[PDB]
């Protein structure tokens, strides 16, 4: 069997992609944000907080006939940027776009914080690492992905995520219209539990490529890139009038500047972004100040390729028992 889905940027400068999914007999359709980069599928539900839901869809397990609560089940989760969220868990049937998962862990928020509520547009995450890293206890639980790998044609997911505009999520095959020349293939550390790769160097708009190994993690649910401060200040070197500011928390840009595009290393092959995917607007309403899609990753701890680099690529996950990440230009 197989699945696809469109994905959709929920605002103008691509901070998120929300896909549509169904949960629950009959059907309740929630806009979830596909995050790669964590392993728990949680939504907003009649459990949350009421004062914490500010105009999300929420899950109504007393209304489908398929949810079962896991007894004494619990999740809490801390994400990146200082979010959690925690509730209890109930399994129910999961479908995406015609790829349908019974007994899947639905895990339902009962107190979220302050930046999903913010966030209107975002119902849940759908974690597509590694199962190790799902914060379900006593028991922990798998992921949509592992869940489904056995009835898929292809133990693989793709993502193709456009720039300003819709793309796809597809399950269990690869589409081979959807790129151009080659799949380049590279091996996949799952110790930490995430899609973790080393990239073999990179360049600054048309400079010479750097061979150096940068190692790092293909994380859909990441806005921005997150690379070495050594690579991301020889970027913002080339931009006129381009600083690292305190204040806002990373490098700003005039807004008049034209940004170089970022090449990137897989194996032999070379992946472009080009220079528009690094613009992300203006600091605040208004403001000169431009904020940019690559920063540094010192404080972070870990290389984070994230949706400015993936746009950029046709992205196969591919899960076989060793687990490979495939990148084509598109």
């Amino acid at each position: 069997s197989t699945g696809s889905a469109t994905t959709t940027p929920i605002d103008s400068l691509d901070d998120a992609y929300i896909t549509p999914v169904q949960i629950g007999t009959p059907a309740q359709t929630l806009n979830l944000d596909f995050d790669t980069g964590s392993s728990d599928l949680w939504v907003f539900s009649s459990e949350t907080t009421a004062s914490e839901v500010d105009g999300q869809t929420i899950y109504t397990p007393s209304k489908s006939t398929t949810a079962k609560l896991l007894s004494g089940a619990t999740w809490s989760i801390s994400y990146g940027d200082g979010s959690s969220s925690s509730g209890d868990v109930y399994t129910d049937t999961v479908s995406v776009g015609g790829l349908t998962v019974t007994g899947q862990a639905v895990e339902s928020a009962k107190k979220v914080s302050s930046s999903f509520t913010e966030d209107s547009t975002i119902d849940g995450l759908l974690g597509l690492a590694f199962s190790t890293l799902n914060t379900v206890s006593p028991t922990q639980q798998k992921t949509f992905f592992d869940n489904a790998k056995a009835s898929l044609d292809s133990p693989v997911f793709t993502a193709d995520l456009g720039y300003h505009a819709p793309g796809t999520y597809n399950f269990g095959f690869i589409d081979t219209t959807a790129y151009t020349g080659s799949i380049t293939y590279t091996a996949v550390s799952t110790k930490q539990g995430f899609w973790e790769w080393t990239s073999t160097g990179y360049a600054v708009g048309s400079g010479t490529f750097k061979s150096t190994s940068i190692d790092g993690i293909a994380d859909t649910g990441t806005t921005l890139l997150y690379l070495p401060a050594t690579v991301v200040s020889a970027y913002w070197a080339q931009v006129s009038g381009a600083k690292s500011s305190s204040s806002v928390g990373g490098y700003v840009f005039p807004c008049s500047a034209t940004l170089p595009s970022f090449t990137f290393g897989v194996g032999s092959a070379r992946i472009v972004i080009p220079g528009d995917y690094i613009d992300f607007g203006p600091i605040s309403t208004g403001s000169s100040s431009c904020f940019g899609g690559i920063q540094s990753s010192a404080g972070i701890g870990i290389n984070i390729f994230g949706d400015v680099a993936l746009k950029a690529a046709f992205v196969v996950f591919n899960g076989a028992t060793t687990p490979t990440l495939g990148f084509a230009s598109k």
